[PDB]
Formats: structure tokens, sequence, C-alpha cells
């Protein structure tokens, strides 16, 4: 069905997309979910914050759209098409880059493909079970203990780290043998769709 949140609004532009749902009983949530079928976002004129609910969208593959969907259409008084709203980028790239669309087709082959990630130590603004929800949904298999990767040949483990929210080490190496990144790694590859290689958020590990 259609099942909208809503991500960058003030309450003035929410009751619009509130209005919006009403003349075409679309469901408006608070929380984005599987269900949800769409993400509405405050853009600039397809260009918009990278929030949650951005990544938790195109990670679901979803209608991630401006908030120029919604306007435009009660302007026009009926549902317009999401293709000619769709957000198109935000700061790990500029307009073009068709992140929610690679995401939107993509999803027989996702870029998680076949990985295990441990997202290792304390995070800030997004909860750990989130970004392990993300990385899920782009298709990896999520760990929770360093020492329980599958030693199966079969799989590439991958180490996630904030290097912010302590004072993990580079020292992790040291307890497995799997690179270490950063979270911009998940992130700017949640973004683009396109799971980034590891050579620009590879962390030192300490012999
Ligand atoms: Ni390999």
């Amino acid at each position: 069905r259609m099942s909208m949140v809503v991500s960058g609004l003030t309450p003035e532009e929410f009751m619009l997309v509130y209005k919006f749902a009403r003349k075409h009983h679309i469901t408006l949530t608070n929380l984005i979910t599987e269900e949800t079928t769409h993400v509405v976002m405050k853009t600039d004129a397809f260009v918009c914050e990278r929030t949650l609910k951005y990544f938790l969208g195109i990670a679901g593959g979803k209608w991630v759209v401006s908030y120029f969907w919604v306007t435009q259409s009660i302007k026009e008084r009926k549902m317009l098409n999401e293709h000619d709203f769709e957000v198109r980028g935000d700061v790990v790239n500029g307009r073009n880059h068709q992140g929610p669309k690679r995401a939107r087709e993509s999803q027989d082959r996702k870029i998680f493909r076949g990985l295990e990630i441990c997202c290792y130590g304390p995070f800030t603004n997004m909860p750990t079970d989130q970004l392990e929800w993300m990385v899920q949904l782009c298709g990896a298999s999520v760990v929770k203990e360093l020492s329980s990767f599958t030693l199966g040949t079969g799989v590439h483990p991958i180490v996630v780290v904030q290097p912010d929210a302590w004072t993990g080490f580079h020292a992790i190496g040291q307890m497995c043998e799997a690179p270490v990144v950063t979270r911009e790694w998940v992130l700017d590859s949640v973004a683009l769709y396109q799971c980034q290689e590891l050579d620009t958020y590879l962390i030192p590990q300490i012999p």
C-alpha cells in the first residue's frame, strides 16, 4: 500500500503532508518500518540532508521523495509520479547521483552481498541496532562479537567503528582477522547504494 514517514519538515509542512494523506488514504506514520513505502524528504530544489530515515529508506529500496511531490500534488489536486520527484543526493553526493534509484532498482544484487559485519564499540547520532538493521537491509549478515565471525572461507568479515564515540581502538586487528573500517564506510555506501572500496575508510591496526 502507501505508507509514509517524513524527514526535515516543520509542523506546518507536516500538516500539508497530513492533508495530502487524507485526500489519498495514504498512511502517515512517525517511525520508519518495513511496511513504510515512502520517505518524504525536505529538499532544496532534490538534494536533502542525510538522515537516518534517508538511510533506512535507500536501504530498504523505498520511494525516497522530495517534499515537492506533496505540495505539487496538492497544487494540482492529484497524486503525481514518485518517479518525477525522487531525491538524488545530499553531501555524499550532490544533486545528480541517483542513490535512492540504484537502490530502488537493485534488490536482487544488494551492496552488502555476502558480508559479515560487526558494528563495534559505541556510536553516536544513530543507535547501533538501527545501523545493524540498515546493514542487513543492504544484504549483510550481522555479528555481535568480534569472536563470532564465521570461520567459513565462504564469507568476508568487516569491523565497523565510529572512532569518535570512543575515548574502539587501532588494536581491533589484534583481536581478529577482519578489516576495520569507519562508519562512513557503511553510510557513504548506503547513500550511493554502492559498496564502497574500503581503502579510504580503513583504520590503522597496531601489530
Ligand atoms: Ni573475496
